[PDB]
């Protein structure tokens, strides 16, 4: 809908960037207030940095994609310089706050219970046909209940037939993702499930990268002998176990993300 018609668009004015949380080549993104009194996230666009439609594409995909599991679109502002404006968590990025002082004193059960709690996320965009292609920890933000919330949605597209084709240039982070989608550039919902095998060992890592002392050239070379990443230290072997279904040679023999979610609440409920 137009701007003078979409329920989105609001007032510049409406808002007050306090403190900056990123700064990047494309942008930045601040915390602030809409109104005075709600806290809220502002992403802005640098001018030239890139298309605003790209910019903007994500907010409009977001306004389909609406779950209390996902960070949820607030608002817009379509005049230079871009806004996308969403709810706003408390304790950031999964992958840092895993790091700090309340994130290293947590229990395995609560690790399992936030994993869980993703799959959760993952298995709505499941259902509603859509992939999301940058799962991992950095892109789960956390709220000041210690819930969590798939974030970034950049990548992600509806998918009309089984899978995207990305482009023959496009590149994705090697230790994430899963090898039909480097070697082919094809992603579906699989593609995913691999993706979130890899960001199981980051939560009981506590934020470490993936393949310890591996190279991408190492990763790669290992995958293909039929080995995965080895055995996290101190991660429980049902949950290695549960990794090692996301990392299933053929996408179609890797679990549904209902599937591990179910399986990871009754972890959570056991501990
Ligand atoms: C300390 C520090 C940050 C936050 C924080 O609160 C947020 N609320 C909503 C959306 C957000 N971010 C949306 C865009 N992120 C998604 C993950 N990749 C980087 C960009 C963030 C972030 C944030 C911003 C940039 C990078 C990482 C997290 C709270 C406390």
């Amino acid at each position: 809908k137009p701007w003078w018609e979409d329920e989105w668009e609001v007032p510049r004015e409406t808002l007050k960037l306090v403190e900056r949380l990123g700064a990047g080549q494309f942008g930045e993104v601040w915390m602030g207030y809409y109104n005075g009194h709600t806290k809220v996230a502002v992403k802005s666009l640098k001018q030239g940095s890139m298309s605003p439609d790209a910019f903007l594409a994500e907010a409009n995909l977001m306004k389909q994609l609406q779950h209390q599991r996902l960070v949820r679109l607030y608002a817009v502002v379509t005049q230079e310089p871009i806004y996308i404006i969403t709810e706003y968590m408390e304790n950031g990025s999964l992958v840092d706050f895993l790091k700090t002082p309340s994130g290293i004193k947590l229990t395995i059960n609560k690790l399992l219970d936030m994993a869980a709690q993703i799959a959760e996320g993952m298995a709505f965009i499941e259902e509603r046909n859509y992939i999301h292609r940058d799962l991992r920890a950095a892109n789960i933000l956390v709220s000041d209940t210690l819930s969590c919330k798939i974030a970034d949605f950049g990548l992600a597209r509806l998918i009309e037939d089984n899978e995207y084709t990305a482009r023959e240039g496009a590149k994705f982070p090697i230790k994430w993702t899963a090898p039909e989608a480097i070697n082919y550039g094809t992603f579906t919902i699989k593609s995913d499930v691999w993706s979130f095998g890899i960001l199981l060992t980051e939560i009981v890592t506590h934020g470490r990268i993936p393949y310890p002392g591996m190279t991408n050239p190492e990763v790669i070379q290992n995958l293909e002998r039929g080995y995965r990443m080895v055995r996290p230290d101190n991660c429980p072997e049902e949950l290695y176990q549960l990794m090692r279904l996301c990392w299933k040679e053929r996408p179609e023999d890797r679990p549904t993300f209902d599937y591990l979610r179910s399986v990871l609440e009754d972890f959570f409920t056991a501990t």
